[PDB]
């Protein structure tokens, strides 16, 4: 479990989100 699509699902989200 290297989390490669549980922390850009996090991060490329929480940056989507700063710029909506």
């Amino acid at each position: 479990n290297s989390g490669l699509s549980f922390e850009l699902l996090y991060r490329l989200a929480y940056t989507m989100v700063l710029h909506k």
